[PDB]
């Protein structure tokens, strides 16, 4: 038995300076063995990601060892879920949801056991898609960092800013950083409707539009007491205006390349650390993270952005689209909505 799927292959590469177009993926038929090996599950692919990340593994060197570069005429891959539909790995049955970081982007797949995790729909109440966003790593990251790194005092009175705020995981923020104690939550944007997004619908209590040249003093209204935690998803000059509006014994996260010298001073004489957050260094923190994550969200207390496609076809449309930066929270290919077993 070959059964016959179908795949999204990397058709072209857009250059290093190029914009990623539809065009430089191709959907292709495959004739797939049905045999598994010992260790290994049949799954079908539900629901897809696609992720800023993935823009540099179009180019032929990544300039990154953490990101292998997509080959030409295979299959792409990145994080997804799916059900699984044959089991030979003791931890996995037929009816089993999984996830992958290296998901295939094909609509079924024989997959090792052991590169797949287990997921609990009841978690996220049927609404698989949120296993591969709030409910999953971007909003792991999000809360790990902010409960691990931020140092967060409830009454203490407390500004977080958070650079890169309408990211997967930069605009669940608002509320986590509430939640978890923080009393003002401020967003950095690059468009008046995003500011507006991120403050009307995820509890952002204020955003700045970047892109707008009074970046400066934008941050000074929305900060009126200075900035106490600085989640940077940026770096460069945003985080320059940032840190100097930062007020003393404060912590800058990073989500380290140096500062300018002026900032840098600045940094030392306000006694402001600053560090890497690495999330895969708290794995101990991800299942009660996620039971938190779950629970706030079954409470109505964290609500949750995603935009949608449809369709195996779609996939280099929902990639142009997420590559024009218009949407906010995590873009998500839907696959297939069929359960069945």
């Amino acid at each position: 038995h070959h059964m016959i799927i179908q795949r999204v292959v990397l058709n072209s590469r857009p250059g290093k300076n190029g914009n990623p177009v539809a065009e430089n993926f191709r959907v292709e038929e495959f004739s797939l063995l049905d045999a598994l090996n010992e260790g290994q599950v049949q799954v079908r692919t539900l629901y897809l990601s696609v992720d800023p990340y993935m823009r540099c593994k179009m180019n032929e060197d990544t300039g990154t060892d953490y990101l292998a570069p997509w080959q030409l005429a295979q299959v792409a891959d990145g994080g997804g879920i799916g059900i699984v539909e044959e089991s030979k790995h003791q931890k996995l049955a037929k009816g089993d949801f999984v996830t992958s970081f290296y998901w295939p982007w094909q609509t079924k797949a024989i997959l090792d056991g052991n590169g797949l995790e287990k997921v609990d729909p009841q978690l996220v109440d049927g609404h698989l898609s949120y296993f591969l966003g709030a409910i999953g790593m971007p909003g792991l990251t999000s809360l790990i960092g902010v409960q691990e790194k931020g140092h967060i005092s409830a009454g203490s009175n407390q500004t977080m800013v958070v650079s890169g705020a309408a990211g997967a995981c930069g605009s669940l923020a608002g509320q986590i950083g509430h939640l978890l104690g923080c009393s003002r939550v401020v967003g950095i944007c690059g468009t008046q409707e995003k500011c507006l997004f991120l403050t009307s619908e995820l509890g952002f209590d204020a955003a700045v539009n970047y892109k707008t040249g009074n970046v400066a003093e934008q941050l000074r209204e929305a900060c009126p007491g200075g900035v106490d935690v600085y989640f940077d998803n940026v770096g460069g000059d945003i985080s320059n205006t940032v840190i100097s509006q930062m007020n003393e014994n404060s912590h800058i996260i990073l989500c380290p390349p140096p500062l300018p010298p002026a900032v840098e001073a600045i940094r030392k004489e306000r006694n402001i650390t600053r560090e890497r957050f690495t999330v895969l260094n708290y794995k101990d923190k991800f299942e009660p993270g996620i039971l938190q994550l779950s629970q706030w969200f079954k409470e109505g207390k964290l609500k949750v952005k995603e935009t949608v496609a449809k369709g195996l076809e779609n996939m280099g449309v929902a990639f142009q689209s997420m590559m024009t930066g218009g949407n906010v929270g995590k873009q998500i290919v839907c696959i297939s909505e069929d359960s069945s077993l």
